């Protein structure tokens, strides 16, 4: 039918440099902030959990993929969406992010999603250009969408929604014109 898909389970790669808050976003998908985390749950690096996706229930597995030194070359990019995290507190993270982009998924067919970490913290920017929104508008991505995993309130699981539809459907992904 419209608005399906065989797939009952999604592949999505969390990638980026150690300490951009990769493992706390795995830990945010199963609804736990900062802190209440809970690690003897589900293996190191993986969170599994059910994402509705157009009415129908699907599991997505995010699978934490770090960048550091040779990982930003030895990287296994096959997956479902990548999801290139970068610290949205420090200054250097895109740069670094941004070239394993174009060296892994700029000409490809699988969606990417960047992701801002710790956005609830003073905002990072770097001195030369350019920003990381216009970065994905060149490059045709959908916008950088700013994550935290701080704060009281539960974690927002808005981009994990984003993440399993773009999984599920990866030719409706865009950057476009007009809207
Ligand atoms: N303020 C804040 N700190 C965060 C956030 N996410 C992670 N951190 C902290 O950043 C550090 C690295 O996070 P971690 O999840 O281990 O990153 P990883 O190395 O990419 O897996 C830890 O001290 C986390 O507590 C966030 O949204 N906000
Ligand atoms: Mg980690």
């Amino acid at each position: 039918m419209k608005g399906q898909t065989q797939r009952s389970v999604l592949l999505c790669k969390v990638v980026g440099a150690c300490g951009v808050g990769k493992s706390a976003f795995l830990q945010a998908f199963l609804g736990r902030g900062l802190g209440h985390q809970d690690t003897r749950e589900q293996p190191p690096g993986y969170a599994i959990d059910t994402v509705q996706v157009n009415g129908q229930e699907k599991y997505l597995i995010l699978c934490e993929v770090g960048t550091d030194g040779l990982l930003a070359t030895s990287l296994d990019a096959t997956c479902d969406v990548a999801c290139l995290m970068f610290d949205g507190s420090d200054p250097k993270s895109f740069a670094h992010c941004a070239s394993v982009y174009k060296h892994h998924y700029m000409d490809g067919q699988t969606p990417c999603l960047f992701v801002s970490s710790k956005a609830d913290l003073p905002e990072g920017v770097a001195v030369s250009g350019p920003s990381p929104a216009e970065f994905c508008r060149k490059h045709r991505l959908p916008a950088p969408v700013p994550f935290s995993c701080a704060g009281p309130a539960e974690p927002s699981t808005t981009i994990f929604t984003q993440l399993a539809t773009m999984a599920a459907f990866p030719h409706l992904v865009h950057a476009l014109h007009p809207s």
